[PDB]
């Protein structure tokens, strides 16, 4: 039965933010996965390591602020497995940024999608809060993972073991 | 490929760590469930909610703790899926007390499983690394859930509301 | 069974149950020897201040096992504290002596008891003995060490002398 | 003879023994209800520091005369601390009646002194005894009946509810 | 004639303690040698230097430690020569590091070596002095110097004197 | 040839590689003297401070020397340090005749280190070792002699009071 505070909130809307709790999850432990790599004795790239531990960290913010939503406006949360990342080893600082910009555009386009259907159940409160918190926030990530790309490709990344290293400490430093 | 750094850390042990950082996450995922609940509008417990929210960030660090230990012997981190916690409805605060309870009771024997591990394969890092990071904050854990759970139930929870919202405003506030 | 109880057997809780006996008899040897030097014919200040420190150290040691059993479901259960062996401590030299037996006697029970926890393959007990009393009663017992050979050195017991400078000098 | 002794009469100093043993007492029944509130089938943690606290005090009642036997040169033999009569307190309500008791029998005990210097005309211990403790006394009985008083109107020991927020609100 | 401190002290505790004395004071020679090797006008690695000079004086400390416990034991110190270390010459920043890397692996060995036999003759303070106070920073110094030899070969040492050069200014620096 | 070396002979060379090796054996010896005063039969702390002490500046000497080789354009070649001439050093009196004993040899090696820069006129070396070593040496062997006549004076080593007293008056 319905809650009390419930108005204007489309069951398709509380499935899509249970959805993208877990995405967001998914994309901390992404991030944590690729922190620990760089923290190898074979990598050992410090500030690789402290720069994907706070994007871990940032998208944790992420889940936990959708939650809020969900109760905020009366749904109801329903977890689900928080699926292992695609990788173990993630080869170099390079193809570390590569798929972590690839994540970002995938979470980018999630969001999208939810402020589609917000949208098309004319949900003003929802559109609004997605485009307030995470749509803005999206952009700026993927720009710098972006950024960041391109110097190291421009470094001589992945094959230049001193790129990786300077790029570590003179733009993650 | 042996790892520079690894000595005297058997491989059965690097396995176990591994298992052991997949349940600090899973009990993270578990509080973290519970703190939600406690945010719902019609529980509406917002020092149940704070408490299960810091013990979530809590096993968090427990966990990384674990993966920066995997690294320092020279072990490999590999990763597997959080699973959801058993429940998506925790009844009540005296419910999801005592499910912390029997949460941090089945850690503590993961954990004494891993020490007996440690001492048969003689590696006294890993188990004075045990001892000092984990048993005792273990002991303290589950003592303070006891407490809890003794003083929920001799107030009258779960059935008097008032019980529960009075230990919400004079013990978690 | 104490919801909290896990791993802890029930011969740990009942030795747990004799040492905090053992250290709370401590604490009431130390307090004797205190008043001792604290009477008007025996006049030493600082030994008297310094065994009654010993022996508020040692109520801490009895109250932090107190703790510990109700941190792990045991259940304590208190005896009485038997009265020290001497009234009379005839000197800072004995009455220093006497605490280094007592300290080493001490440790001989903490070590029995690590055993039995190794034993019971408790390393949460082993751990909190290694932690919190293991060294500590290997710094006390080399600080007693210490104190005996520089007073037996300065000739006490015979010269008051003796022990009026150790008051002073090194226990001041 | 102590070189200081004077107008000290040896019933006093037999009294003032016995008074000494008394007061550790208190202190280990006081220590013995503190971490009762301790375990985790109890758990009411401001009893427990309550009580705590009060075995500090007892312990400092004891040293004071201990301090106060030499002062007068009266030589200090300790006894064996019985331990309490219960090793399980009941309730907030059983312990702090329990409490009670047990300072009306140590007050009874200071008065049955205070008498004894009367007879035997010692005015310094007459006075010693009314400075330090007869009003200590009864400020502690004062206190404990007020706290019965309380839980007993609140609904204790049956509501566990009472014992709860008088925990926070009046030990807290 | 017995120490009057000594209790539940094997007289093979006391001989393998004084064996480790000697390894700790020969770690520190070692690492003195290689500072002042990185001083030459003709290797001129500042921070080099300095790092091992650091590394010298940690080395020491760890033998007045061993000392000290040796007489609070209640056992007798005997000292013996300090060896001189194996090389003169060490080469170049990553040979060092690999060669400070086998030392420290070596004197791990010794540790646990140790620990086995306080173990072994159920002597629970040694065994906990040991796990306190040697064997966690063991396992970071190897860990660290691990970090170390894989970013030198990663950039391109020993054969590139600018990646020593700039491995000095940037990490130890 | 080094690009900085200048004036430097070989054998100067040489011989500050053996005034390396001497500095580090005494920073070994009173390494050996410290632990021996830490001894729970020896137990004078202060002796343990100031041998303790003496020997970090012997490490510092030694350092400081191993800087001017590079500075110069030699080469270092370190050699075992060998062990101290005694386990036990008997008594606080026997320490510091001993420690003068070792800080004469000293001062003879470095006067010969001078004789060898002057005889090869290497104003540079020679006022190396005026500066910071010459009159360090002078300063430390009247220091000891200092000390080893009032621990005579005062009746060491056969009046343990003696060694006492001056470990808390003088080293402490
Ligand atoms: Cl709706
Ligand atoms: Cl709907
Ligand atoms: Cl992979
Ligand atoms: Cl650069
Ligand atoms: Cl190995
Ligand atoms: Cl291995
Ligand atoms: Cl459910
Ligand atoms: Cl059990
Ligand atoms: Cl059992
Ligand atoms: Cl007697
Ligand atoms: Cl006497
Ligand atoms: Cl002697
Ligand atoms: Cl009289
Ligand atoms: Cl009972
Ligand atoms: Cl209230
Ligand atoms: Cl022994
Ligand atoms: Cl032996
Ligand atoms: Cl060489
Ligand atoms: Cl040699
Ligand atoms: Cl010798
Ligand atoms: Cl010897
Ligand atoms: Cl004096
Ligand atoms: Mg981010
Ligand atoms: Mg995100
Ligand atoms: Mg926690
Ligand atoms: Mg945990
Ligand atoms: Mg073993
Ligand atoms: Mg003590
Ligand atoms: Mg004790
Ligand atoms: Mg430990
Ligand atoms: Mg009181
Ligand atoms: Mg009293
Ligand atoms: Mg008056
Ligand atoms: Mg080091
Ligand atoms: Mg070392
Ligand atoms: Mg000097
Ligand atoms: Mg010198």
């Amino acid at each position: 039965s319905t809650s009390q505070v419930r108005q204007n909130y489309h069951q398709d809307s509380e499935a899509a933010i249970n959805r993208q709790i877990n995405l967001e999850l998914y994309a901390s432990y992404v991030y944590l996965s690729m922190s620990y790599y760089f923290d190898r004795d074979d990598v050992a790239l410090k500030n690789f390591a402290k720069y994907f531990l706070h994007q871990s960290h940032e998208e944790r913010e992420h889940a936990e602020k959708l939650m809020k939503l969900q109760n905020q406006r009366g749904g109801r949360i329903f977890l689900q497995d928080i699926k292992k990342p695609d990788s173990d080893d993630w080869e170099s600082g390079l193809n570390a940024m590569e798929s972590a910009l690839h994540l970002e555009k995938n979470v980018n386009q999630s969001l999208l999608e939810l402020h589609k259907l917000a949208t098309d159940k004319n949900d003003p409160h929802l559109s609004d809060f997605i485009e307030t918190h995470y749509l803005n926030e999206q952009v700026k990530a993927i720009k710098e993972l972006g950024d960041h790309v391109t110097n190291l490709r421009k470094m001589g990344a992945p094959e230049s073991g001193l790129a990786e290293y300077l790029f570590d400490k003179h733009t993650l430093g």
